[PDB]
């Protein structure tokens, strides 16, 4: 195994070393606004050294953005593949390259069999070729790996299926700045070469002046470059044709022959395309051989890569004939014209890759090496899209609900093979999509039309209800007596119970366990836990009264708390924003103990006065001029006071001060050490009055954000001996500091309201010496190390936070994980912060067509870890990762995989038992089984089982950490007959394993293995 942590590797470029000496200057550099007026000599090319050109045509076609997905489905895409067969099919020398695979496959079943076999017969012979083949093209910033790669599996397998092609080629033109998770992932899956586009215009300027726009992509940690992917990089500012001929694009734009009128597009440079003829074949080629040599004298190779096509392109018949016919005229004159020494063709993505790596064998390149990323990206000016980090927050948190629902309803229906009745491989393949498609980088980066915006989330409500039918089915076979279970696949044996989402004060959807003499004395409840260890975790559920009492199924007693339910209102009477307490249901807590990977049952019973193995939390309200606030049969009355400072501790975790605005101001980790200063503050950013106007994609602060003022707000405490809070009402906000025994959780219900133009900042305030230096991650899957670069305005210096952020110094850190991707920043030593919901009237000028104004209350939630860091091993100061310390890890799997819980529907559960999983393996903390699938229907004689396998690394500072039993996930279900290691998509076997046994994985690796069962 290689180590990830002491080894800095050595590569020609590391991106944090390049932002470090770039100056960014946005110079006019002419025709190329952005670049500098390419020069190259006539003689390089000549006849045996001829540059080969490849033309590749393509359509971008967004899976949902302007109009949803059926929108542009039957107005553009379903034209687009229905003449692309028809002429792909009639010109044999055409080709086109096809990345979307949702629409694909949304096409592909409408075909009859006729058409599906023309269209299996131009795939097949290399005129119809997809290019990485992902369900969708996804955001790149806000996207968690594992839904990365669920939406790269859905595509692939559909492809494999029923094109019987899997792509090693990937293509991203449009993500807004691109990670290096992707090389990651792909490389895993198969893929030799990729291609992105969106990286900062000085970047690019950067690397063209070194020939280092085609590299090989290594993770920052890979010291031997095991990980590396063949990377080129687009040039120009855009993929359109005008940005894609050559560094002048008047000129270029004149060879996008649908641009002469009437398509109903134009030159905006004033001058036209002109249809190519004998007479003007001459100087037209003069001009576009030139530009080509000029773009060739970017890259290494005599290979040169023309992509031809902009959105949606290649609808109409006569746009095929345009583009192929004008092109095909230029082909024969420019090859047949010794003097140019070219050969231009049509081609595919892969046939340009080919050879190129034909070139570099033959000795006549070399390319350099590469690590880091391509955030945040700017396309011109200080125009940098940070905004998108954190635009329409509510579904950015509903992707992570969802990927958490994917995965637990996979793992809980695999452990069985279903009857096709029971429509589990349906509702899991309709979650899948859904889920898969709104990765796309207009879905969950914010940035479509609202009514778009609407679709994306109708179809993850219906994903969700999906996987809560498996879930609850799966529970109801996995816990009973096989001899007296009897199914209906249509009932609804649990009801699942969701404490955050879509959250109290977003939406009242969470069922009251009722309970009475008269009515019924108990109720089963039952936790899944994903994850492949054991794992305790506290758990709610509303009850109908505060005398309920837990057990066990062993009947053992179970220590709980009740508190009560409460509500905040802003009353727009008395113009305060202040608490309720429920009458008819309390809230009752107890910590749950589940097996890796398995299920626990407990039973809530009432009793007609307190519980002996029960407690009851003290409340108190303060504020000035308080009003009583009965809670109905809840044992203990609500205290009252003035605001004040508050100090509070659970357990032997923390103790936590609070300032008398119900705000964080420190935490002391033991009892004897410091009160270390953490304070919470709440901002706002606004917008420019003159000049560029902040977007769903653009974020353009009008200089720094500014104190709210927070007035003398209503600040609730709740003591509890398992769970205490501090609550507080703020405008906008309702702010939430709960405490466990570990690191707290903070949860903030955002209602930006009517806040025009305003963007609600969180940010922690510490003495932390961190300098210029913050960390923060790349989807959910590796930290990596920022720099805050003052050349850089404040809008350059915030990054995705995907799932988690930390600035430390010699010996402290503080460490924010996150249940939602937002963005963010460390703007000064000490500091983090990190955008709540922004709120903007006007457009952008990225094609949206329309501000930021559909905000909904969401509830973000957090986890604070604050912790010494001085006997930690941490990478050397050179080294670019960072990486998270165990507490951080399991607080940041708390937040993403939490238990599920689910409540028994009728009034007795015949055959239940207590528990399923006992005798998993518990394995290595920083182990995960990210993907537990069943890859077979119940008719295959010979059953198959996929695991993604995902080893993060945690910070080795001291703590002993053993007894953990080893995973093989090959022996997980019975009868065993073969195990393989596979690409992450499962789709390729690349090794068979001896005795059946899956060896776990090296840190920061990823495996996938298929388990064959008899
Ligand atoms: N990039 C194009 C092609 C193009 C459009 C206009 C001018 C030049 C080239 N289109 C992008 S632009 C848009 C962000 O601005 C993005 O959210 C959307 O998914 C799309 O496909
Ligand atoms: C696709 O599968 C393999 C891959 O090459 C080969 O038999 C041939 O190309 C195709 N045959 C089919 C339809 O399986
Ligand atoms: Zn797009």
């Amino acid at each position: 195994c290689q180590d990830v942590v002491q080894d800095v590797p050595n590569v020609d470029v590391q991106m944090l070393e390049l932002y470090d000496r770039m100056s960014f200057k946005d110079i006019d550099g002419g025709v190329w606004k952005q670049g500098w007026n390419i020069k190259y000599d006539p003689l390089k090319y000549n006849a045996h050294h001829k540059l080969k050109v490849f033309v590749v045509p393509h359509s971008h076609n967004d899976p949902g953005w302007i109009q949803t997905f059926e929108e542009y489905y039957q107005h553009d895409t379903k034209h687009i593949l229905s003449n692309a067969l028809r002429h792909l099919h009639d010109n044999p020398e055409m080709k086109f390259i096809w990345a979307e695979i949702s629409y694909f496959a949304r096409f592909y079943h409408d075909l009859g069999e006729n058409k599906k076999l023309q269209m299996k017969s131009i795939v097949k012979n290399g005129q119809l070729e997809f290019v990485t083949g992902g369900w969708v093209m996804p955001d790149e910033a806000n996207s968690h790996w594992r839904n990365v790669l669920l939406q790269l599996t859905e595509g692939q397998t559909w492809l494999k299926q029923f094109m019987n092609v899997t792509p090693t080629a990937s293509w991203a033109i449009d993500p807004f700045g691109h990670s290096p998770t992707m090389p990651y992932i792909l490389q895993k899956s198969g893929f030799k070469n990729m291609l992105i586009q969106r990286t900062h215009y000085s970047v690019k300027k950067e690397l063209a002046q070194q020939r280092q726009l085609e590299f090989l992509w290594r993770q920052i940690w890979d010291n031997k470059g095991d990980t590396a992917l063949f990377t080129h990089m687009m040039p120009f500012y855009s993929y359109d044709i005008p940005h894609t001929c050559g560094p002048d694009p008047k000129v270029c734009c004149q060879f996008d022959f649908k641009r002469m009128g009437s398509f109903g597009l134009s030159c905006p440079w004033k001058v036209p395309p002109r249809t190519i003829s004998d007479q003007n074949v001459a100087a037209r080629s003069d001009l576009l051989v030139d530009q080509w040599k000029k773009k060739a004298e970017l890259y290494r190779t005599n290979v040169l890569l023309i992509p031809l096509g902009d959105d949606f392109r290649f609808k109409q018949n006569t746009e095929w004939d345009v583009q192929r016919v004008n092109y095909e005229r230029l082909f024969e004159h420019i090859n047949s014209q010794a003097h140019f020494n070219v050969q231009a063709q049509f081609g595919t993505l892969q046939e340009y890759f080919d050879a190129v790596h034909q070139a570099e064998r033959a000795g006549q390149a070399e390319f350099p090496t590469l690590s880091g990323d391509f955030f945040t990206y700017a396309d011109r000016s200080d125009n940098y899209w940070s905004g998108y980090y954190t635009s329409r927050p509510y579904h950015k948190r509903m992707d992570r609900v969802l990927m958490h629902y994917v995965r637990a309803a996979e793992m809980l229906s695999a452990w069985h093979s279903w009857d096709g009745m029971a429509r589990i491989e349906e509702r899991l393949e309709q979650a899948r999509r859904e889920l898969s498609l709104f990765q796309h980088h207009d879905g969950i980066t914010g940035t479509a039309k609202t009514h778009v915006v609407v679709d994306y989330e109708q179809r993850m409500q219906e994903a969700l209800k999906a996987c809560q039918m498996v879930m609850q089915q799966s529970v109801y076979r996995l816990l009973t007596k096989p001899s007296i279970y009897s199914p209906d696949f249509s009932f609804s044996y649990f009801t699942l119970d969701d404490s955050r989402w879509p959250g109290s004060g977003v939406e009242d959807s969470r069922t009251t366990i009722i309970l009475g003499e008269d009515i019924l004395p108990s109720k089963h409840v039952v936790m899944h836990n994903t994850l492949p260890h054991w794992r305790e975790q506290l758990v709610d559920f509303y009850v109908s009264s505060p005398f309920v009492s837990v057990t066990d199924l062993a009947n053992n007693p179970v220590e709980a708390q009740v508190s009560p339910v409460w509500s905040w209102h802003h009353d727009t009477l008395t113009k305060t924003i202040h608490p309720q307490g429920s009458t008819t249901k309390y809230r009752i807590i107890f910590k749950a103990r589940v097996p890796p990977m398995g299920l626990a049952t407990y039973v809530l019973t009432i009793s007609d006065s307190k519980p002996e193995h029960t407690s009851y939390a003290s409340n108190l309200l303060l504020r000035k001029n308080p009003t009583s606030l009965p809670l109905g049969q809840y044992p203990e009355d609500v205290k009252f006071g003035d605001p004040r400072e508050i100090s509070l501790r659970v357990g032997n975790g923390p103790t936590l001060a609070f300032s008398e605005q119900g705000l964080l101001k420190s935490i002391q980790l033991t009892q004897d050490s410091p009160h270390v200063p953490v304070h919470f503050k709440f901002l706002k950013y606004g917008v420019r009055s003159h000049g560029d106007r902040s977007g769903a994609y653009l974020f353009l602060p009008n200089g720094p954000a500014s104190p709210v003022e927070l007035g003398q707000p209503v600040v609730l405490v709740t003591k509890g001996k398992l769970e205490s809070s501090v609550s507080v009402g703020l405008p906008s906000v309702v702010h939430q500091t709960i405490m466990r025994g570990g690191a707290p959780e903070i949860r903030n219900l955002v209602d930006i309201g009517s806040l025009d133009n305003t963007e609600i900042v969180m940010r922690l305030e510490t003495h932390i010496d961190s300098g210029d230096i913050f960390y923060t991650d790349l989807n959910g899957l590796q930290f990596i190390k920022r720099r805050r670069l003052d050349k850089l305005p404040l809008q350059a210096n915030y990054y995705p936070i995907p799932s988690g952020m930390f600035i430390e110094d010699a010996n402290t850190r503080l460490t924010l994980l996150t249940g939602q991707p937002l963005g963010g920043s460390s703007l000064a030593s000490g500091e983090l912060e990190i955008m709540q919901d922004r709120r903007l009237a006007s457009d952008d000028e990225r094609g949206l067509g329309q501000g930021v104004l559909d905000n909904k209350p969401v509830l973000h939630i957090y986890r604070l870890v604050l912790e010494k860091v001085n006997n930690c091993v941490r990478p050397s100061k050179l080294h670019p990762a960072g990486y998270l310390t165990s507490a951080a890890h399991k607080a940041s799997q708390s937040l993403l995989d939490p238990l599920d819980k689910f409540i028994f529907a009728e009034n007795e559960w015949i055959g239940a038992q207590g528990q399923f999983g006992g005798d998993h393996p518990s394995a290595r903390e920083d182990l995960d089984v990210s993907v537990m699938r069943r890859l077979t229907k119940s008719s295959a004689k010979t059953q198959r089982v996929g695991y993604v396998l995902h080893r993060t690394n945690l910070m080795q500072c001291g703590t002993p950490e053993e007894h953990t039993q080893k995973l093989d996930v090959c022996h997980l279900l019975p009868n065993v007959a073969r195990c393989e290691r596979t690409t992450l998509t499962f789709l390729q076997n690349l090794e068979h394993l001896d005795g059946m046994v899956a060896p776990e994985v090296c840190p920061m690796e990823t495996a996938a293995y298929v388990s064959s069962h008899s």
